[PDB]
DNA sequence: AACCCTA
DNA sequence: ACCCT
């Protein structure tokens, strides 16, 4: 099939921080290349909830940048 | 570098990645090369960990989302 | 350490 | 489909 996919990320906060990025210029990225819908939960919490929403070409893009990120 | 990444994922399709005895889970964690590890009892949202070097946790992703597509 | 977002 | 650190 290639139906769209909702997933859906359990993240640390100072993770988020990063991912999101000053001024969130690093999420914006990821929004503007990605196609993902993507969506981080509100509040500088302990564990935040990232979701990822489309065709699995923009899921695994967006993925791919936020583990890149991470790695960083 | 070595990552942990997790999943939030409803009971149906956590099914689904195990598979029946297990039998999906165990060839994911064969050919991926990542520590796989889904979390126990019934809650509504079970959480899946993936850890390891990022093209490891890359390719059980792929998979994951392989078994989410088939059909 | 970063706080964004078809609100 | 319920695996197994």
């Amino acid at each position: 099939k290639n139906v769209t996919l909702t997933i859906r990320l359990l993240m640390h906060g100072k993770e988020v921080g990063s991912i999101i990025g000053k001024k969130g210029e690093s999420v914006k990225k990821m929004r503007e290349e990605s196609g993902a819908r993507i969506n981080i939960s509100e509040g500088n919490c302990p564990e935040r909830i990232i979701t990822l929403a489309g065709p699995t070409n923009a899921i695994f893009k967006a993925f791919a940048m936020i583990i890149d990120k991470l790695e960083e």
